[PDB]
């Protein structure tokens, strides 16, 4: 679960091709160098008793005096003077010191190891070359870097740390000193109150919130909130605050070079205060590319300084009309996408025109500043989107489609191209994982053969032999693994090849079900034994064997019976915020809401009513951890995060609740029309299945019958359309947490497939019954 | 087929490459494209626009000085309208197609434009009138057209179109038309005229001879008309030729003119004759010298036999020539010019030991600088930016160490490699029996050479290759149990710095068999037997690794086992069997055998032991020697062995070629003949199974094979067989003379005495006092395993101290353990052919009496 990347693709830390200056040292008679950490080369002789520990000296430098400090120890300490080993990569050298780093090692760029009896003068002599040079603290021992082993009533700030890619340590990035001195005047920017040198300069806390959460309790989200209209008027006033303050203070010779979400602050009455003015250059007549910024905000290729900003100060006040701003930096000029999405919804909304218009001639007078800046890199071959249509008949959808199926062909010969280890490019979270209906490609391909089957007349190519080379390695790495369950455990692979071979799916499940079912231990449906789905599918059309079919379920039983006394145990029925999985609680994917399909396929098997006692205790039990929204329906309750969603929130209740009818009572059907209106709204942040859009518009429509639900791929495809980057003759979906592209279950093309494969064949084909 | 690629320790396949060079990236608009097919170029072609295949391309050339300007300034033609186009992706590339060592039917390809037929005037009128200020080279197999560099050529646009019928990727779609990619221009099949196009389209020397014609050209004899005489040419075109820095070729022609012309009193020097410049190609008119290099100097005067140098007088005749040498140094130093590429290919000695320097094309004029020296010889390389003046005399002292001792080929590898060449010439030229003052003369003038060089320490990380100063005389075996543990270590160590990287393969191997895995051959399997038949043989080892190594290497070396389709006992998939078999494991690979042994004996061709159907008879013969296949199959190998021996009775001319042949190489698909890689192997099959079933028509197939195979071997001036293949002797194993000595030897008592008479001529042939590969299949290691294999009395020691000592003169040292280096040597190979398990196999068959790499009885 770590982040590296390179442009376009996503990839692991296994790609790095560091290119960079070797250290190089010379070598005595019987000496040696050896790589063999891959991190550290390590110099030795031959003949010579090694203890085990003992002590350790570490003394470190700057970056400029590294390789004459290298030199001057390495003559030092070649001649009969004790093993060495040191940092054997150059680009290596700033993530070892420099900026924020691991709290366990930091420094230590020089190492040696004594022999324990021997120290009488090597410690002498090591203030020879030193005691006039520098470098990090890290205990110390003299006036020399040697070194002995066996953050943020005024906020203040501590001071060689801080060290980028360049020059420019962050005590010298003075630059927001001057800054400050120079910009004392007005009250938006903070004061100075602390002047010396670990230097403790203070500034003054304007008040206010961030950005976003003035978006979320702003800008529209439900359509009862923000009553007459008049947003866009508050939104004119901090636009035109941020031009006219632009103007005062682009005067004389000062630069910001990063107006993120960060350094923006609105307290009250539309006041904005820009805080920690620390990345002040200026210079009007050279050209610097922008080195480091946050993400979504980057300007291109060796441009002024005047115009560095002019990005930034556009996208700022961009994506006020609709935020979606973290992908622009994979697609150059995405913004121009937000704002003809931005108008129709507002103007569907029903505000005024005249506030429409001005804003859209507002933003139109500062892009009258428009230095486009012709990029030359691999990246402009996603270009952005300059169509916009309206679906109005099924062959627009069938259109849609098989244009976007054409993307994921695209999306997959580019991979396997640079890389060999996956099929399929991947999530930042499950890169691993190459099993099971998860974050895999064995559940990529039969949504893909899904959609084939679906759209019209299609081109067989050559996916047979491609089906049977992926399913000759899904059967040998069925068990070279650990782990056990349905998603990304064990014998949803099974249930898939059944869904795809028939009977070796049948006889590995006869021959593993005993063997695996009891390694585990949990009862959730991501990898616990809830599997017993999986037995329920294979038995009521018939395949298991027969004895050990009514062993299993007079197991499954007494396992429910069990359940039956005791409480929830296994999972929660937890306030962390995360996206992460394994934190995950208290959903469908995580929890246990999702075993009344499992009581109900074995009501509606033949007879059994102590699964429908088990219903009502399951859904008392799981009732009651829902808190309320505004609009009087139940919602997840941990934090701010108020996301009604298929996993966790509100849709997946939904779900759960409408799944049998002839379950309900009326004690169960009270939240119906309320929680409906919970899953009505109209902007979603981020897309997807598990964690986005595409979940909520099938859980609104899956089982209120009928097939001819042209409203739910209206809905659906206009207000998806937002989230696309253009290839040739396709579309490939930036996914959750979006900087590069995605192709899973959860955030990519078999999100979207599956979401339209369940409206268009009402059983929703995840979980399946009969 | 070769697949030679630069890297540091071991040379490897065309996959460790980084392109790092400055990238050449165009703009795009919207509905635009950049597929990167196939690394060469990338592809660009507006999206949704059908290019129509089959028309007329135009090729673009540029020179390196100014090459962005014509990117920049040819975008916005290709943005207009509809032009398709691909170029080329980095400069290294453009560097390794517009120079030397690139081939003249593919030079000068930097833009391709893809027109249609119908708008080819309209197209090339705009892009002709804006590149009036461009030029570079000519490109050859098109046409001039105009002035600005454009040049046309019919040739494949796109691959194979849609859904109707195509017979091929290259020819017309109209008969067949096969590529002619030659520098001249083709119509084929008449032509379809193109109207834009009809009108458009309609020295005082003799040529003597074409040494080379290289890419720029280069030295060409010729006859001059005004002076007579005879001459010699060097040509180069302009904007061609180029190096790894900016520099051309006709920026080293007025360089050495300058040279040549600066000194004009020394006759050994050429004098210029005509620096005349036809057209704009630079032409030259040189003098010739008469005379034979020293590079093959050495052959016929290095002392190879101890009777060969003619009444001594050797080393005075060394010494001539070494002060002739040395004292042609200052004296055109004094006019601070320096020639730089000192190697054995420009001092050329005539008759009455006179010597000229030739070659003069590179020449600086000034000494303060330290460059890379850039362009050399195999050996002669130089060591990372000093001066030019001991560069030049770095290169006079491996001359001199040269011709102390002819190995100085992987001074590139190891830094003062000419240590142990030192180290080990008075003990070469001590034993033959010379006067001790030539020798003190030779050491005296070498150290006075050897302090004008200064030393560096620096060496950039190969420095665990060092040079041997600890050298010791074999009189114990306990040296011995000490030699081989210590190279069995330092096999581990090349396992070790081998497993760090790379894992396509388990092993290093020599850049011949790079791909294959299998046998006792360029493999893994017989190296790891090797090391078994090695690591119990003095008492045992630590075995740190070797058990789950072992198991590795069995299941995966016997799960696929079919993957590849070919078939022999050396590297042919029936070698795999017998390597399992004798690994000391259980038969297991039988049930194979009597699966598929037929069907690999139906399907193939040749019958060599190398990649033929006589080892695997061989493998078939054995197992039932050992007593246990079937009750069947033991019937059918003797039952197809019976007329396979009737087959080359009445025909031998299909089982193996006799004869000599003019071929000059070291590729071992082309050698012919010899032990292992042609004839001489088949007698082997005769004698095993003489001696499993006793019956006289094998016997006489032995004494056919034997007699016919001695027809292609040269006497000597000395009484000795030698094999010869063009100009060249190979008293060898392989292709060679040692071969036939193990044939004649362990068949002693079946063979007759009237081919038991040219062991003592063998015995003398297979005797040299040098060698220049240390290999044992073509090198040394198989020249002393012949001697002591099989005698009747037991004396290994003294052949084992001599094969250890000069082991010890052809070994290089790593930490306590040790390498060696292969054939070629510039790396360090280590398998059956030249590397550890081939001295492996020797120091067990030395005094195990067997010869184990080939199946005996
Ligand atoms: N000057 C001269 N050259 C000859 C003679 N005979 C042959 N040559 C040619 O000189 C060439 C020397 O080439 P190399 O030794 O490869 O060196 P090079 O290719 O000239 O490159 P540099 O050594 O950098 O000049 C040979 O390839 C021969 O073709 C001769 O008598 N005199």
């Amino acid at each position: 679960n770590f982040n590296l990347e390179h442009p376009f693709f996503f990839t692991n830390n296994d790609y790095s091709t560091d290119t960079s200056i070797k250290y190089q040292a010379s070598l005595p008679f019987n000496w040696h160098e050896v790589m063999n950490n891959d991190e550290w080369v390590y110099q030795y002789p031959i003949g010579k008793f090694v203890e085990r520990q003992g002590w350790k000296i570490h003394i470190s430098s700057e970056y400029n005096s590294s390789h004459e400090l290298l030199q001057d120890v390495a003559k030092i300490c070649h001649e009969m003077r004790i093993p060495f080993k040191h940092l054997s990569t150059e680009d290596k050298f700033i993530m070892r010191n420099g900026k924020l780093v691991s709290r366990g090692f930091s420094g230590k760029f020089i190492t040696c190891y004594p022999n324990q009896n021997e120290l009488e003068s090597v410690l002498q002599r090591l203030e020879s070359a030193l005691k006039q040079y520098n470098g990090p603290y890290i205990k110390r021992w003299d006036e020399a870097p040697i070194y002995l082993r066996y953050g943020i009533k005024i906020i203040l700030k501590e001071a060689y740390t801080g060290l980028g890619f360049d020059g420019t340590y962050s005590s010298e990035k003075a630059s927001e000193c001057k800054a400050l001195k120079i910009l004392n005047e007005w009250s938006e920017a903070p004061k100075i109150y602390w002047h010396g040198k670990h230097t403790f300069l203070g500034i003054e806390h304007m008040k206010g919130v961030p950005l976003n959460r003035w978006v979320t309790n702003n800008f529209p989200l439900y359509e009862v909130v923000d009553k007459t209209k008049d947003y866009l008027l508050r939104v004119s006033k901090i636009v035109e605050k941020l031009i006219d303050l632009t103007n005062k203070f682009h005067s004389e010779n000062v630069y910001h070079q990063d107006l993120h979400l960060g350094n923006i602050l609105v307290k009250d009455e539309d006041e904005i205060s820009i805080i920690d003015w620390e990345q002040a250059v200026f210079s009007n007549d050279e050209k610097v590319v922008h080195k480091v910024a946050a993400p979504g905000f980057r300007a291109w290729r060796e441009t002024l300084p005047s115009e560095i900003d002019w990005y930034g100060i556009r996208q700022i006040a961009h994506y006020l009309y609709m935020p979606l701003v973290t992908t622009s930096d994979l697609t150059y000029n995405y913004v121009s996408q937000t704002r003809i999405e931005g108008k129709k919804l507002f103007e569907s909304l029903g505000y005024t025109r005249e506030h429409i218009d001005y804003v859209e001639s507002l933003l139109s007078y500062l892009d009258s500043k428009c230095p486009q800046i012709e990029n030359i890199s691999r990246k402009k071959v996603l270009k952005p989107m300059h169509e916009i249509r309206t679906i109005e008949s099924e062959q627009d959808i069938q259109d849609f489609i098989i244009k976007l199926l054409r993307g994921f062909t695209l999306t997959y010969g580019q991979w396997r191209k640079e890389f060999q280890s996956r099929f399929f490019p991947v999530h930042y979270y499950g890169l691993n994982f190459n099993q099971g209906i998860a974050f895999s490609d064995l559940a990529i391909l039969w949504s893909y053969q899904q959609l084939a089957k679906k759209v019209k007349n299609f081109k067989f190519d050559d996916y047979y032999e491609i089906r049977t080379q992926v399913i000759n390695e899904a059967v040998n790495n069925f068990k070279k693994s650990s782990l056990s369950g349905l998603f990304d455990g064990k014998i949803g692979t099974i249930w898939l090849i059944y869904e795809f071979e028939i009977d070796r799916a049948v006889e590995l499940f006869t021959t593993h079900f005993i063997e695996i079912f009891e390694n585990s231990q949990n009862k959730n449906l991501y990898s616990g034994q809830a599997i017993l789905l999986v037995g329920l599918y294979f038995l009521s059309k018939g395949e298991i064997d027969n004895k050990l079919g009514e062993e299993i379920l007079i197991r499954l039983r007494e396992y429910t019976l069990n359940y039956i006394e005791n409480p929830e145990t296994f999972c929660k029925v937890s306030d962390v915020q995360s996206n992460d999985p394994y934190e995950n609680f208290g959903g469908l994917l995580y929890g246990h809401a999702g075993v009344a399909w499992l009581f109900g396929e074995a009501y509606k098997l033949t007879g059994e009513s102590i699964y429908k006692n088990g219903l009502e205790l399951a859904v008392d039990k799981e009732l009651v951890a829902y808190k309320v929204d505004s609009n009087n329906s139940l919602q997840y309750s941990q934090g701010h995060r108020l996301l009604p969603y298929l996993a966790t929130g509100s849709a997946g209740l939904l779900l759960l609740i409408n799944r049998n009818k002839e379950i309900l009572s009326s004690k169960y059907l009270k939240y119906l029309t309320s929680l409906e209106r919970a899953t009505d709204v109209v902007f979603c942040v981020l897309p997807g299945l598990f964690n986005g859009f595409c979940g909520l518009e099938v859980a609104n429509n899956i089982y209120s019958d009928i097939d001819d639900n042209f409203s739910g791929q209206k809905k659906l495809i206009e207000q998806l359309y937002r989230y696309l980057c253009v290839i040739e003759e396709g579309f490939v979906i930036a996914g959750d947490n979006g900087l590069k592209i995605t192709t899973d279950i959860a955030s990519g093309f078999a999100g979207v497939a599956i979401g339209l494969v369940s409206i268009m064949d009402n059983k929703l084909t995840i979980l399946p019954q009969i």
